[PDB]
């Protein structure tokens, strides 16, 4: 492995397109992409726990990781293992991601292949909510859209 | 991990909900379910390389398996790896998938977990077509509707 994807849909128009790459196993890896059909503003963007999707985007999981400290993101050193947390859609929907990681591994031993990237409609907390959700999904609202990766190459 | 999904889909009233369960890391991987939504008649199931689907279930890999030999399935011994000769579709669209990846695991050294399964619009030929794509994806053509394996255990 060394190039990642996924594919996020639910809703229809919500169609997700992440690209994870590392450019080396000592690179970070950028976790760069380009959803589009969504509302403006931040919107939920995570990891979640099972790569399943049996009940539809739910099965899922919460943000069940294992150094559960507390959901944040990029903001965060208490951060999930892959809380990207609020990414922001222009008018079209379209958002773009561009940050890079050094926490999580495309493969190795983390190998954060069979993981649910979940679309939400709303911005989480990031944490500050002081809710049993806030050190989980934050206060993203529901899971709008999901996609599993895959790799890609 | 010991339960993964699958959830293909694509054109909407075409969707799998499969279950692959190895009961150990080095126990056939039992993939069952079904894809409902189908015409009658055989039908398009493999297990391609890439999770890759950027482009819409067209990028996902022709098949790319380490084992290159040919497009078979269990009728020939060739067989790719996850070629899983034909899955057919009852009356009202439903074709059960009950096979044992007797070959690979879900994780150790083989781990599938991430690869990408495609329910396509005809039958495999399973290699005996006699075209390019007969000993490619067993002139199955058009990848209806495509998902990526996620863990659930
Ligand atoms: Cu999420
Ligand atoms: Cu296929
Ligand atoms: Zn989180
Ligand atoms: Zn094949």
């Amino acid at each position: 492995a060394t190039k990642a994807v996924a594919v996020l849909k639910g809703d229809g128009p919500v169609q997700g397109i992440i690209n994870f790459e590392q450019k080396e196993s000592n690179g970070p890896v950028k976790v760069w992409g380009s959803i589009k059909g969504l509302t403006e503003g931040l919107h939920g963007f995570h990891v979640h726990e099972f790569g399943d999707n049996t009940a539809g985007c739910t099965s899922a999981g919460p943000h069940f990781n294992p150094l559960s400290r507390k959901h944040g993101g990029p903001k965060d050193e208490e951060r999930h293992v892959g809380d990207l947390g609020n990414v922001t859609a222009d008018k079209d929907g379209v958002a773009d991601v561009s940050i890079e990681d050094s926490v999580i591994s495309l493969s190795g031993d983390h190998s954060i292949i069979g993981r649910t990237l979940v679309v939400h409609e709303k911005a989480d907390d990031l944490g500050k909510g002081g809710n049993e959700e806030s050190t989980k999904t934050g206060n993203a609202g529901s899971r709008l859209a999901c996609g599993v990766i895959g790799i890609a190459q």
